[PDB]
C-alpha cells in the first residue's frame, strides 16, 4: 500500500470544509531567526507522524497575513505549512522564489524538533498569492525535486515555463485586473510541457485577491493537488481527472488538464 496516505478516505464535504481532520498546532517563526526569509508561521498537525511539507508566498505588499488561512487549511488535511513574510513586502517574483526555498530548509533543519520530527524532507511543495505565484514557478523550474507546485493568481513578466517538469496547478481569476489570466495565468499553463502533470483551474466570479480570503475551491483543489501529488495519494485523484472540466457556475470557470496523470 502507499505509505503516505494519511487522513480518511475524501468526500467532497471534507475538502470544502474550514479544516481536515487533522488538528493543527503553530509555531511562529520569528523574523531574526527566518533566515533568508522574513519570517512566517508554521502550522503542523498535532498526531505525531512524518508529512509532506509546503511553503507559502503572499505577493507585493502583502504579509502572511494575506495567505494564513491557506496555510492553516492546508495543515488541517495532513501537512506540515509555513507562511512567509518576505524579505521586504515588496519584493520581486524570483526573489520570492528563493524566499520559499529558505523557508523549505528553515523548516526542515531549524524549527523546533517537534516540526522537524514531522517532516519528510524528501517531499516538498511550494505556493504563493501573485509575485509569490511566480516565484512558485522560478522555484520549480530551479527545483525539479519539489513533488508540487501550486501558483495562485499567479504574477511574472517571464511568460515561458517550458523547463519545469513539477506538478503544477495553476489557479487563476477570472476577474483578475492585476494579474490577469490572458497574460500571466493562462500563457503560464499553456507554455508547461504537454508530458507534465498540470492543470488550470480558473475561478469563477473572483477577483485578484479571491485567495487572501477563506474559499472553498481554492481549499478544495489545492488540497487535492498536494495530497495527489505530495503524498502519491490515488484517492484524491477523482477530484483532479477529469475534474471540473466544463465549468460550474459560480465556481470554476473553466479547467484544463493532463489527465491521466502519472504516478511516481
Ligand atoms: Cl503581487
Ligand atoms: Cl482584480
Ligand atoms: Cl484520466
Ligand atoms: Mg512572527
Ligand atoms: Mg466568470
Amino acid at each position: 500500500a502507499n505509505p503516505y496516505e494519511r487522513g480518511p478516505n475524501p468526500t467532497d464535504a471534507l475538502l470544502e470544509a474550514s479544516s481536515g481532520p487533522f488538528s493543527v498546532s503553530e509555531e511562529n517563526v520569528s523574523r531574526l531567526s527566518a533566515s533568508g526569509f522574513g519570517g512566517g508561521t508554521i502550522y503542523y498537525p498535532r498526531e505525531n507522524n512524518t508529512y509532506g511539507a509546503v511553503a507559502i508566498s503572499p505577493g507585493y505588499t502583502g504579509t502572511e497575513a494575506s495567505i494564513a488561512w491557506l496555510g492553516e487549511r492546508i495543515a488541517s488535511h495532513g501537512f506540515v505549512v509555513i507562511t512567509i513574510d518576505t524579505i521586504t513586502t515588496l519584493d520581486q517574483p524570483d526573489s520570492r522564489a528563493e524566499q520559499l526555498n529558505a523557508a523549505l530548509n528553515h523548516m526542515i533543519n531549524r524549527a523546533s524538533s517537534t516540526v522537524r520530527s514531522r517532516i519528510d524532507s524528501s517531499r516538498l511543495a511550494v505556493m504563493g498569492h501573485s509575485m509569490g505565484g511566480g516565484g512558485t514557478l522560478r522555484l520549480a523550474s530551479q527545483r525539479p525535486d519539489l513533488k508540487a507546485a501550486i501558483p495562485l493568481t499567479p504574477w511574472h513578466l517571464n511568460k515561458n515555463w517550458s523547463s519545469v517538469t513539477v506538478p503544477t496547478l495553476i489557479i487563476g481569476a477570472d476577474l483578475d485586473t492585476i494579474a490577469p489570466v490572458a497574460t500571466h495565468a493562462k500563457p503560464f499553463y499553456n507554455s508547461l510541457p504537454s508530458s507534465i502533470s498540470k492543470a488550470y483551474l480558473e475561478l469563477d466570479g473572483a477577483t485578484h485577491f479571491a485567495p487572501n480570503i477563506p474559499n472553498k475551491i481554492i481549499g478544495k483543489y489545492s488540497v487535492a493537488w498536494l495530497k495527489r501529488f505530495v503524498d502519491n495519494d490515488t484517492r484524491y485523484t477523482q477530484f483532479l481527472c477529469p475534474g471540473p472540466r466544463d465549468g460550474l457556475f459560480g465556481e470554476v470557470e473553466e479547467y484544463r488538464s493532463t489527465c491521466p496523470f502519472a504516478l511516481e
